[PDB]
């Protein structure tokens, strides 16, 4: 990220402000309210300065810039229209290892001031760091529309309320989910902000004396196949809350920037099926929320009944949340429709290899009036491309490989049954194998780019 | 406000981390983020730590805490567990006036690390200052619904773009206008996100060309299968920023709800309408220059005609897109703990709809998962087909109806009952035939 935000606790700790006029003036207002010992330093102060010092809560320095001003300053801002007074400014803060904000020049200087959503004690800051101030106003309303007006006193009766909560509750699962009970009390928003007591008290002694789950839990969440505008909002909540993420290799970066900081996160990729299992299981016999997190839906060949089996009877509570599989994925973002009119009356999702023995049923899989979609099966494509053939599927039946379907890096390739062999050395794991008419759809139906 | 939120330049700048467990992993990857120049001080360090050291990503310093490697520091961090040496870390901050944070302790720091929403350059950070870190989590998930992952790449085109704002726009307001379907053509985004800098340029100047008022695309959009924490993200996003929603009863009312109120809806299903009416209205409330979204049960590109309305739209030059959903076979099989494939039971899936006619053979064939999809008419016919060309009547069947949703359904059983288990049901439910569907009585979590 280009700007980490942080919360600075002002009260008490100089700041120093140089410049005096109106935009001076909205800065030290901010400063003020965050109980900053201020000194504005200028050459000559709109009003509004003159006031504050009468009443005593600033200091006026009126002359040019007084570097040594800076020696006790935890924040210095850069406020004049004076180009070389602000560099000035900038040049001494950066000396003394003083965070510094220049307001005509966001990418110089140290920080930048956001537009700020005030919910005391709650606040959301919103800003694009100067490349946007319209999107920054867009967005600051927008938000400001969202959150409702009693939130802070919820917040406020939330920390009166923490220390109780910490001697009442041993461990740490069940404090979260009374604040979790707390937040999404809607008597308990209305009674605070109508300031009724004996109803606030009525609620709150009802909520520390419910039993509280000890359980852990295991939740199997469906990824989707890569892109991460297609993760199910079920499985953002449980990603932005879990405790552990157990992860493998066809989860991707974007998916994973989306887990909560403060959790944990295994990694299961190239590890066997077995131990997926005891990891699971040992994860979460601590009693934490245990998120699987898979590629795809975690019942089309993830083996998602082989995680859940060992849990029924070990009295784990669990739980799973679908996800878009590869072949939905793909076909949306490959223009190539799965069904269509009668091109297709059915869809087959099949797997690329077997149980070492077992042969894959071609008689069947070449019938005619269907879709058919192979789940890693690259390595084996020259054989599908003769079996089915042998089996009676024409020659010029269209085929598409699309590699790593839904991401940036998608590439789709296209074709006969005929070139299905070459077509699959030109891509690489993770691919699909789609097989049958729709794919002739794709030229008019690819609204995703070409590659 | 007690806290003023300020956004630091990290990049170059030397930061201090005290402490090598856990949570300094977590602190030391957040600030490697933002490109601090970084060290770690600690008696020992998990191996995550040495990874990052070998890579050259940071610096290690083993040993007890020497408040001079604070000498040259911009912003520092206790999160050991010994609160007396995050106690003398954080006074050897103080004197030195480094803005510094106790993990385990909101109070007695002078700066407090609030949850964040990444979309760099555009950047929201949420805090209440340590009294409620769960209400910010929170804040926190339904902030990630509503942004967009590629939104800072269209933020920051936005930024050369300001030159041509005002030579080809006069006023502020209308200069705000252009500014709003800027952000929310996703047609851009996708276009910057994958580099294709000539749909990037296509998709500028009919920015440029267009009237102020049309912003005319279809968004074909999967509903999922009744439950509305279904939906997808992007799904969602669309819906928000919909001028037209056209509906049918296949949507569930949970989802509908989710559609912004000052926002047009067409009902399209049936009462007690062909396709090409429909096709007709999304042609139609498109040409007017409005954002159409097309909301369509489960996915759209699985017996949704979701092919049919959008080559209706490629003749008049409209864009689209597709935001693909759960189908119903996926949110049935995971909400009634029937997994469509498992170990070599089955070496395929089998979604099928109830001119021409059904290939029956085919049907009964050993080593599949039948899905069948509108066929509770025709599911008489159905257990007579499949044992007249052999398939064992000690089959499993399941009829799941309403699946993932608060009204759903389950009936299961075997084959040579599934004429009497269909009467149970109505529509819209699914027929489920193979052995995954002994896996209930293990597996089913939601009833
Ligand atoms: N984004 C993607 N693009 C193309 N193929 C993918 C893909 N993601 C997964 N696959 C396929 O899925 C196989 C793993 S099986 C697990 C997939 C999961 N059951 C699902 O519903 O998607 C891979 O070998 C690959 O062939
Ligand atoms: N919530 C639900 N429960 C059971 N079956 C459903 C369902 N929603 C849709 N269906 C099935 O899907 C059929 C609608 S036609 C296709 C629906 C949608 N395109 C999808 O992807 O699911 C119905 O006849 C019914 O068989
Ligand atoms: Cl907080």
């Amino acid at each position: 990220m280009d700007h980490l935000p942080i919360f600075c606790q002002l009260r008490d700790r100089d700041c120093l402000i140089v410049g005096g006029g109106d935009v001076a003036e909205r800065k030290a207002r901010l400063l003020l309210e965050a109980g900053a010992r201020l000194t504005v330093n200028a050459l000559t102060f709109i009003p509004q300065f003159t006031v504050w010092a009468n009443e005593g809560m600033l200091t006026l320095v009126e002359g040019p810039f007084d570097e040594t001003l800076l020696d006790s300053c935890w924040l210095a801002i850069a406020a004049t229209d004076d180009d070389t007074v602000n560099q000035r400014v900038s040049d001494a803060a950066e000396s003394r290892r003083i965070f510094c904000n220049v307001v005509a020049a966001p990418k110089a200087a140290s920080f930048i001031m956001p537009s700020i959503i005030d919910r005391s004690p709650l606040m959301v800051a919103v800003s694009a760091g100067g490349t946007s101030p319209v999107l920054a106003r867009l967005l600051r309303e927008k938000l400001e529309s969202l959150l409702p007006q009693h939130l802070g006193q919820v917040a406020r009766y939330a920390g009166q309320l923490r220390a109780r909560v910490k001697k009442q509750f041993a461990t740490m699962g069940e404090r979260r989910r009374f604040w979790e009970k707390f937040f999404v009390n809607d008597r308990l928003a209305q009674s605070l902000a109508n300031a009724d007591e004996k109803a606030v008290n009525a609620t709150t002694e009802r909520l520390f004396s419910e039993p509280l789950d000890h359980r852990g839990e295991v939740v199997l969440v469906g990824a989707g196949p890569g892109d991460a505008g297609l993760l199910t909002l079920k499985g953002l909540q449980q990603i932005q809350q879990a405790d552990i993420v157990v992860y493998d290799r066809l989860v991707s970066d974007d998916i994973m920037n989306l887990v909560r900081r403060d959790a944990d996160r295994v990694f299961v990729g190239k590890v066997p099926q077995e131990e997926i299992n005891q990891i699971l299981l040992r994860e979460a016999q601590k009693g934490k929320r245990v998120v699987r997190l898979k590629g795809g839906d975690p019942f089309i060949f993830g083996r998602g009944g082989e995680e859940l089996e060992t849990l029924c009877h070990a009295g784990i509570p669990f739980s799973v949340v679908p996800g878009i599989t590869a072949a939905s994925g793909c076909s949306a973002y490959s223009g190539i429709p799965l069904t269509h009119r009668d091109y297709a009356q059915s869809v087959r999702l099949v797997t690329g290899h077997l149980k070492t023995g077992g042969e894959l049923d071609w008689e069947n899989l070449a019938a005619e009036k269907q879709t058919l979609v192979f789940y890693m099966g690259l390595n084996q494509a020259a054989t599908i491309q003769e079996k089915l053939i042998a089996f009676g599927m024409q020659a010029d039946m269209p085929v598409a490989l699309v590699e790593n379907g839904t991401s940036v890096k998608q590439r789709v390739v296209h074709g006969v049954l005929t070139q299905l062999g070459e077509l699959a050395q030109q891509v690489e794991s993770p691919a699909l194998i789609i097989v049958g008419r729709v794919v002739a759809l794709r030229d008019k139906l690819n609204w995703f780019s070409n590659h």
